[PDB]
């Protein structure tokens, strides 16, 4: 009688669940810095929708294991709304901050991140 | 003129990614045991979805400082499966193994599995 059962509402609300994680500053295992803005995350969390995180996460230039890390690359405004969208599946654009956040979505591999800006740019042209 | 979008797709994309760094033994940062058996998982992900794990694991439990945490009571057989659904959304189940789930999916608050397990138990009668 063997059979397998789906949620269908569970990866969303591991999704949220995530964000509330990290909200409350629990659990986390990395501080990203940009300049000297910091930007604290969950390690897996990065590393499970880029795979330039999870290069840099699994293996790495010794920064793999180190618990604050720079990140070289892109805009501190670019990563935030990068991060952002990790925990939310969303991202929130205008015409000032596109720049920074389709050239940090490009560098970071976050592809989906990249169709939603371009999404933005045909309805704000 | 300002707007957020949203990516339907990306929940699903990252409970795929958490799944796979489990699977290369990536990021692991607890042990659980049952009776000497090892469970190894991500405490953030656990965290995410169970309000038990989320206790044990951001509370003051003596639990809440270990790397290895011992479970005393639960069903290793269960837990197999819960965890498995933490990173899956799925549970396969059948009559050997479900009464095992079920106590486990209560015990450890995962409470779609809980929902799960009555499904099928309704459908086999």
């Amino acid at each position: 009688l063997k059979c397998t059962f789906s949620a269908p509402s569970h990866s969303t609300s591991l999704l949220q669940g995530l964000a509330t994680l990290r909200a409350q500053g629990q659990l986390l295992d990395v501080v990203l810095t940009i300049n000297r803005e910091a930007f604290p995350a969950h390690k897996v969390v990065l590393a499970a929708c880029s795979d330039y995180f999870r290069a840099m996460f699994t293996g790495g230039m010794r920064e793999a294991s180190q618990d604050v890390i720079e990140l070289k690359g892109v805009s501190a405004r670019g990563l935030r709304h990068i991060i952002d969208f990790a925990y939310s599946a969303e991202v929130t654009l205008d015409l000032d901050c596109v720049q920074d956040v389709l050239g940090a979505a490009v560098f970071l591999q976050m592809l989906p991140v990249v169709e939603l800006c371009e999404e933005f740019l045909k309805a704000a042209m």
